[PDB]
């Protein structure tokens, strides 16, 4: 029963509780509740003129914000009244000094790569601190007696792990059901996860919050190490693997529910099969392409919930790619890319923690996180697994987005060879993109780059009509394209 299951746990780790330091046990509450930015020393910070600044900006407006982060700066402005090029620059700075610290964040944020250089210093240095402190904390396994007599579980929001397929999980003409459409494509490639933080997990089953429509139950393994937690839980080491062993559809007071069973195994046999994956797919796609034999173009960094899916949608991607683009160009480029030392990554860490990005990017203010990113100076697309691009329907959208930088930047160094410009900062192109930028996709507005990229990614569309809509409301932009694609075939 629930509390006798309750009783045998919090006693087997009572001595571990009493023992604990009163270190010890602020580390572990800090843990569970994240420290939230002071609003005051933030406007105490600011001088006149940004207050200004901050009191007439549109925080909706924001493309690189969070919704979190633009609660908080929304109050933020509350505080101080009682689109630019400009305006962008100083949120992108600003939002370097409103982040929560939060350890189990910053641990999935960086898969467990804690010295990336994507917070500042002083913080990174004491994550690091309360991390190897918690680790020391949890010494005692769950045993040989208790391992296979309990279950423990999680609820957890599906966005977490794919946030594409978040949007349409719920069946949008009934709350209560799930669209099973929608679950086949979740579970299709869900054979195995990783723990990269600690995870919080319940000893009896808890009702979900509303936006949680996944139930973990979970199966620990006799030498799982862990640490009682007050109300009926415990907190689990981290960098742990996980087996997927079942998923199904489940009702709970006529709500439904999906079901994940999963079984702890050791993370080292899990990231095994990341890296024969990897191997196996660079071995494909270099003998499609091509490519020299040894060449390592596809890395998967993945450390994350939802890995197997990472890996298995990197091929689907990959083929979507190809059948989709002229092989000519796909070769061409890709070459380019390889003789610069050029990768794809696929990661369900976040992209400023990805050295092909952090390494060419010191700055904080700088760094991005999106669905994708292209980066000219390690010539590598980045591909983000969790989110959703904004304006895409799948994945491999979001990939042609990026390869599409790739194209620019190819056509531009054709150009000049010795001085490797992008094709979207010609003369030619920025007219274009002054007069048609605003008649494709909303985000297509950013930039000369962007509209390329968009128009190239819609240019290639699964769908015709999309290609179609292209030529007809950006005429110039359509040629334009056409013309570099013919370019870099012919050379
Ligand atoms: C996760 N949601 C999104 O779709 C974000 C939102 C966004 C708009 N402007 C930004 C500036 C900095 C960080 C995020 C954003 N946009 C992207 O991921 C796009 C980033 C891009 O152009 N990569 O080459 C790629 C996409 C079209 C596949
Ligand atoms: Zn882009």
């Amino acid at each position: 029963s629930r509390y006798e299951k309750w009783e045998k746990i919090k006693q087997h780790y009572q001595h571990w509780s009493d023992s604990l330091s009163e270190e010890g046990r602020g580390l572990l509450k800090k843990l569970q509740i994240p420290i939230e930015p002071k609003k005051d020393d933030i406007i105490h910070s600011l001088s006149q003129e940004e207050k200004e600044l901050l009191k007439r900006i549109q925080i909706d407006s924001s493309d690189f914000l969070s919704t979190e982060e633009k609660e908080f700066l929304k109050k933020l402005q509350i505080d101080i009244r009682d689109l630019s090029e400009k305006e962008k620059e100083f949120l992108k700075k600003l939002k370097l000094d409103i982040q929560p610290y939060d350890i189990n964040q910053r641990l999935q944020d960086t898969g467990g790569l804690i010295d990336s250089p994507s917070i500042n210093l002083d913080v990174r240095k004491q994550y690091k601190r309360d991390i190897q402190n918690i680790d020391a904390l949890l010494h005692q396994s769950i045993g040989s007696t208790l391992y296979n007599k309990i279950y423990l579980y999680e609820n957890m929001n599906i966005n977490n792990l794919t946030a594409t397929l978040g949007a349409d999980l719920v069946d949008s003409t009934d709350n209560t059901k799930i669209n099973r459409g929608i679950f086949n494509e979740f579970k299709k490639n869900f054979k195995y996860s990783i723990s990269s933080n600690y995870m919080i997990v319940d000893i009896n089953e808890r009702p979900a919050l509303d936006n949680e429509r996944l139930k973990w139950r979970i199966q620990l393994s006799p030498d799982t190490r862990a640490g009682y937690l007050e109300n009926g839980k415990l907190i689990l080491q981290r960098n742990i693997g996980l087996e997927i062993k079942d998923v199904q559809i489940i009702k709970q007071s006529e709500k439904e529910y999906i079901r994940i069973d999963a079984k702890v195994v050791p993370k080292s046999k899990i990231d095994t099969k990341i890296q024969e994956a990897q191997l196996n797919i660079n071995q494909e796609w270099n003998k499609a392409l091509g490519l020299p034999k040894y060449t390592k173009l596809i890395t998967f960094n993945v450390h994350n919930r939802y890995a197997s899916n990472i890996v298995e949608s990197a091929y689907l991607i990959l083929n979507e790619w190809k059948n989709n683009i002229q092989s000519d160009l796909i070769k061409k480029v890709t070459n380019y890319l390889v003789d610069g030392n050029g990768r794809f990554v696929f990661t369900d860490i976040t992209l400023p923690n990805i050295a092909e990005q952090y390494t060419h990017q010191d700055e904080i203010y700088e760094q991005v996180h999106s669905k994708g990113l292209y980066v000219p100076e390690s010539r590598s697309i980045l591909l983000h697994g969790p989110s959703k691009g904004v304006e895409l329907r799948n994945d491999s959208e979001g990939f042609i987005h990026e390869f599409g930088h790739a194209v620019d930047d190819y056509a531009g160094y054709l150009l000049d060879k010795n001085q490797s410009d992008l094709v979207t900062n010609s003369k030619k192109f920025i007219d274009i993109f002054k007069e048609e930028g605003s008649n494709l996709t909303s985000y297509g507005r950013t930039n000369e780059a962007e509209f390329f990229a968009e128009a190239f990614r819609l240019m290639h569309s699964t769908d015709h009509a999309e290609r179609l809509k292209v030529q007809k409301n950006a005429p110039k932009t359509f040629q334009f394209i056409n013309d570099q694609i013919k370019f870099i075939i012919n050379s």
